[PDB]
């Protein structure tokens, strides 16, 4: 369909307005003949489709008196219709100029020129301005640019051809249609009488300058020069002229480009006027020994050989134009394959860009697009050596913001190495001040990170705009689900940090202090280091949020608290890969491979812990008990449990930290029986034990009874005394009145119900407490004791109510002794057997679902077959469901079946009354073959395959339950269970500190700054040692060595081909010298 | 074996760079001799 609306850019350059196609293209005019001066408005514009081309290039016929800024606005409106309003702006205008006739090149120089032009068009997104015809230099530029059109997706570089209308074949066919011509076919083989030069088929745009003449060339040179000057004025881009062969008109074009300030790159080895300009640049600028023999008379003889003028004054004017074209050494850049190299054409384009109109930040942006960091490093060292460090440091902010924009982390490390603070970032546009003080306290680097979030969110199919639109949060970061603050400042970094704290966990939170960024704290020691740490953490969280791995590695390496930030990263990238805001096919591989990158951070985090376990176990235990102040004073193993990293929690150094968090961090009593002997005799063991006056022994006893192992063995001893005293209650006979042991059981389970209600209501929440298995077993033993005690206490004198009370309390016996198995998770040899039994219970339920078929079928058939003449009752159903079971487990009741069958023979099934009654054996025979030889041994094979499947996963789940049991018993009350309600009375004393008295005094231990600086230097030394060892291990792999020697063979084969070409040139010079 | 042939490729690339520098010096001496 033809487009009726086009987005034309405004005169301010900050917006685009939709208009009609005829109303925008009425400013483009045309001339029907040479006598017409004002002419008609143009009716020949639209889309022309070439043969063997999938797309139709837009053509526009414009007048010679029309302005080139309207043609550049029409090209920008065509690019806005092609690739949306957020199209790629060009950074280079490559003016391909040279011979309009056919010019055969050597294949090494044409391959190097086409590879440099394709690499500059792929990297810089450059606009190619050529002649547009399919003959010679413009056809070679179209053959260079057609390889970039197929190998690169998304936005393509446009190849604009500016050509005269009267020489273009098919312009009368282009002028014979109602505009816009949507896909009109261009016939290059059509015989046009007055125009014989067809257009190039690989040119992606056409500008046909119409002065009304026919078969005239050179009428569109000044219009293409004004279009290149208008594009360099509009996009703030340098214009570079590529020159290959060429005539005297190309020499006058290069002389007018050198007079206009445009730098020109001449490719030597292309012959003609380009070799004459290369010989003039060799005689005028090059002091080499091959260029020492070049003379003005030899260059005049080469100009008479190539151009061949009719007069000697024209040869003197051509030699003067070749001298004045190569008079400026900055404006002429000579590229040779025998001098520069094969991969030096884009370096010659970058050298012409550095030798162009020189802004320093635009040269660093063009070097960051061209990706030659040694060129920008030598230019920054030359700018620092010339005393221009203030102009370098003024332009390093926008170059560094473009370096995080275009994702070049070696340039990020280059600008970070060139004396620039990472907390000295300022945005490109000014931020409007809101009435909220949280945005008023945000510094300029937070506005720079919010500018990079708004720049990354302006791309189409962006996952961050779908992340914000599915966030349902406020601009302060609260999830309560003003609109100008929700449109302009919606990507503020406090709201992003609250979305990241929600995206790690439900209870995860971060803490950022901007009050060290004031100028009054500049004299504080280490405030600049904490400023670089907070800015590296914010740019680190932005680097995960843009999923760039190497920039996140660089901000992880220059940041502090590396292990905690790597765990938080790996959790938020592994959860953000499997998220509904990243659903969609176009964000497919960024779904996948970033999850791959997420596993990379998990492996990275383990190795820094391994580097800590390479260095010192005691410094690693001092590392992992340190509470980071940016994450609400949480230790790193709680960050691992909230981050759910099972690979980090199964490490033995983390298990050394968790077993140091057991036993009160006391290195004397570590055995179970030694802790039981210390708990049974406290006064006779704890002075005699090793350490961690009377106040020191009281502090040692207070360190002993605040251990989680001591509270765990107190809860185990209280549960053992509970189960033994309820065993002595339920086995002994209940009296006619209420006994004192029933009052002790009532007070004991009343304290257990008060501790269960204190764990349910005031501690965690109802949905967290209902998800636990053992809390539900505790609730059903509370309900079983209260049902049996209400059945006893409804009628204490009835013996039948005592029978109902013991039959209700047998469930309490079975569930209480089964709840004694929940203390076996602290043992090393019992806990994975419990997790393997809980994995194996699905195979148990599969065996029950297999055996119920055989049991119900043989039970109904067997009980119907031994009793033919019997009415149905309950006892027939008990006779179905009873005996078959116990015939699986071994008691094959047989005499009782011979007595039930009423068979009177001396043989055990003979002389029976019913003749069909001696088939109960045969059904019993096939039942015990189906049960005791088929299904139970299928369990055996299912348990062997089940245990050999999930043994290591049961071990890693035991490590997660080990830190979950240590965190559960660290927050346990210090008293055991029948004292615990009295300890809840002490919690009621905390209620006396809460609201009425309000005299609560609490404090926390503050660590030393020297110990935290030693832990941070230990973290930086272990992280640098692990990244050096991991780079050596990545370089020491087999695949990297065979790929490195394959690239070195390919470079040695290129060096051998260059040495063979230099030896062939030396043999040709030795043949021509003779 | 793959580390020994990687070191031998690196030594052969250094010998090819020295042979290319000697051939460029011989071509510069043949240019200056004319
Ligand atoms: C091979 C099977 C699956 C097919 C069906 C066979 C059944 C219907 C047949 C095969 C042999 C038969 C038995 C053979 C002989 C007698 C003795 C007679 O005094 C009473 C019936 C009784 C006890 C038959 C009952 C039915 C019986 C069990
Ligand atoms: C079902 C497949 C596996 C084989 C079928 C075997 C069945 C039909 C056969 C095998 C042995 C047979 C029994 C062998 C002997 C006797 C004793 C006779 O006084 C009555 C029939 C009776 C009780 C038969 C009933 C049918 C019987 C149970
Ligand atoms: C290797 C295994 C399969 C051994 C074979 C077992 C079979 C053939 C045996 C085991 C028990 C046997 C039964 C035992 C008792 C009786 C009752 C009798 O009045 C008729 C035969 C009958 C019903 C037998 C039939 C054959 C029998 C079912």
């Amino acid at each position: 369909v033809a487009a009726k609306t086009l987005l034309i850019e405004n005169e301010d350059g900050k917006g685009s307005t939709r208009m009609e196609v005829q109303d925008f293209m009425k400013r483009f005019h045309m001339h029907a003949s040479e006598d017409d001066k004002t002419g008609s408005p143009s009716t020949a514009w639209g889309t022309l489709r070439f043969p063997t081309k999938e797309a139709t290039a837009p053509y526009l016929r414009l007048s010679v008196n029309d302005d080139p800024e309207d043609a550049l606005l029409f090209v920008k409106a065509m690019l806005a219709q092609k690739y949306g309003e957020t199209y790629d702006r060009p950074s280079l205008i490559l003016s391909v100029t040279g011979g309009a006739r056919n010019f055969t090149l050597p294949p090494r120089l044409e391959t190097a020129i086409a590879k440099g032009l394709r690499l500059a068009a792929q990297r810089t997104n450059a606009w190619v301005v050529t002649g547009g015809t399919n003959t010679g230099v413009m056809k070679l530029t179209g053959q260079i640019m057609e390889a970039l059109s197929k190998t690169q997706s998304h936005f393509i570089p446009p190849t604009i051809g500016i050509a005269t209308y009267g020489v273009i074949i098919g312009g009368d066919d282009m002028t014979r249609g109602e505009p816009p011509k949507i896909g009109l076919e261009y016939e290059m083989h059509k015989k046009d009488p007055p125009k014989t030069t067809p257009l190039d088929d690989n040119h992606n745009l056409f500008l046909l300058v119409d002065d009304g003449s026919t078969n005239k060339f050179g009428k569109e040179i000044k219009f293409r020069a004004a279009f290149e000057n208008a594009a360099g004025q509009a996009f703030a881009a340098p214009v570079v002229t590529i020159v290959v062969q060429g005539g005297p008109g190309t020499l006058g074009t290069a002389l007018q480009a050198v007079r206009q300030g445009t730098p020109i790159v001449v490719v030597d080895g292309s012959g003609l006027a380009a070799d004459v300009l290369a010989y003039a640049y060799n005689f005028m600028h090059n002091p080499l020994t091959r260029f020492k023999s070049y003379t003005i008379d030899d260059l005049r003889q080469k100009v008479a050989q190539t151009f061949n003028p009719k007069s000697s004054q024209q040869l003197t004017n051509l030699l003067d134009s070749a001298l004045e074209c190569v008079q400026d050494p900055n404006l002429v850049v000579v590229y040779s394959l025998q001098e520069s190299g094969i991969d030096e054409f884009d370096d010659c384009i970058l050298k012409a860009i550095f030798s162009s109109q020189g802004k320093l930040g635009n040269k660093l942006k063009q070097a960051m697009y061209f990706d030659q960091l040694d060129v920008a490093k030598r230019a920054l060292s030359e700018a620092s050596k010339n005393g221009q460090h203030n102009e370098i440091a003024a332009c390093i902010n926008d170059n560094l913001m473009a370096a995080m924009m275009h994702n070049k982390p070696h340039f990020v490390e280059l600008y970070l190495g060139f004396d620039a603070k990472i907390y000295e970032l300022k945005p490109s546009e000014e931020v409007a001040k809101t009435n909220i003080t949280a945005l008023d306290e945000l510094p300029s680097f937070a506005l720079a990170i919010e500018e990079l979030y708004k720049r990354e969110a302006k791309k189409p199919h962006s996952h961050v705009q779908r992340l914000v639109s599915l966030s349902n949060t406020d601009v302060l970061g609260r999830h309560y689900r003003g609109r100008d603050l929700a449109n302009t400042r919606a990507y503020n970094v406090l709201r992003m940090d609250q979305i990241f704290a929600r995206l790690v966990s439900k209870d995860f939170s971060v803490n950022r202090d901007f009050t060290i960024y004031d100028s009054k704290y500049d004299k504080v020691p280490g405030i600049q280091f904490r400023r670089t740490a907070q800015a590296s953490h914010m740019l680190f969280l932005w680097a995960i949020c843009l999923d760039r791995f190497r920039m996140a590695r660089h901000f992880w390496l220059i940041g502090d608290q590396s292990i905690i930030n790597a765990l938080v990263a790996s959790r938020i990238l592994e959860r953000l890969s499997t998220h509904r805001a990243l659903q969609g096919p176009h964000l497919a591989e960024e779904r996948a491979k970033m999850q791959h990158n997420a596993k990379k951070f998990e492996e990275l985090a383990v190795g820094v812990l391994g580097e800590c376990h390479g260095s010192d176990s005691h410094m690693a235990s001092e590392m992992l008990h340190s509470k980071n102040d940016m994450f609400n004073k949480k230790n790193a193993i709680n960050i691992a449990y909230d981050a759910k990293s099972l690979a980090f929690l199964s490490h033995p150094a983390t298990q050394s930290v968790i077993n140091a968090d057991w036993y009160g961090h006391l290195k004397s009593v570590t055995s179970f029986w030694a802790v039981l002997f210390a708990f049974f005799f406290p006064f006779f063991v704890l002075p005699f034990i090793n350490f961690s006056g009377a106040h020191r022994l009281r502090r040692k006893f207070a360190k002993f009874y605040s251990a989680p192992y001591t509270r765990f063995i107190s809860d185990l001893l209280s549960h053992f005394v509970l189960c033994v005293v309820t065993s002595y209650f339920v086995l002994d006979k209940l009296e006619d009145t209420i006994s004192a042991i029933e009052w002790i059981l009532l007070v004991w389970f009343v304290a257990l119900l008060l501790e269960e209600l204190r764990q349910m209501i005031f501690c965690d929440g109802i949905a967290e407490y209902i998800s636990d298995t053992w809390n539900r077993l505790d609730l059903i033993m509370i309900t079983l004791f209260f049902v049996g005690f209400f059945t006893h206490a409804s009628d204490p004198s009835n013996q039948d109510s005592k029978v109902v009370s013991k039959g209700i309390h047998a469930f309490l016996v079975v569930v209480l002794w089964l709840r004694f198995m929940r203390y076996y998770a602290l043992s090393k040899n019992l806990g994975p057997k419990l997790i393997m039994m809980m994995e194996m219970m699905k195979d148990v339920s599969t065996f029950v679902f297999l055996l119920l078929i055989f049991l119900i079928g043989y039970g109904v058939a067997a009980q119907s077959l031994l009793s033919p003449d019997e009415d149905f009752s309950s006892r027939t159903f008990i006779g179905v469901l009873f005996r078959p079971y116990f015939q699986i487990y071994g008691e094959l009741f047989l005499d009782d079946l011979n007595s039930e069958a009423n068979c009177l023979g001396d043989t055990p099934f003979t002389e029976c009354s019913r003749e069909t009654v001696r088939m109960v054996p045969f059904f019993l025979a096939v039942y015990i073959l189906g049960s005791n030889v088929l299904l139970v041994n299928l369990l055996i094979a299912m348990f062997n395959d089940t245990y050999m499947k999930v043994q290591e996963a049961a071990e890693d789940l035991w490590r997660k339950q080990n830190y979950e049991l240590c965190a559960e018993y660290k927050d346990r009350p210090f008293l055991p269970a029948p004292f615990i309600l009295l300890a809840h009375v002490h919690m009621l004393f905390m209620r006396l500190l809460r609201l009425c008295g309000v005299h609560t005094q609490e404090h926390e231990k503050i660590q030393d700054d020297e110990t935290k600086r030693k832990i941070t230097t230990f973290e930086e030394l272990n992280t640098d040692k692990f990244l050096r060892r991991w780079e050596r291990e990545r370089q020491e792999m087999l695949e990297a060595r065979v790929k490195m020697t394959n690239d070195n063979v390919v470079q040695a084969m290129g060096m051998m081909d260059q040495l063979l070409e230099h030896m062939i040139s030396f043999r040709f010079s030795l043949d021509q010298q003779a």
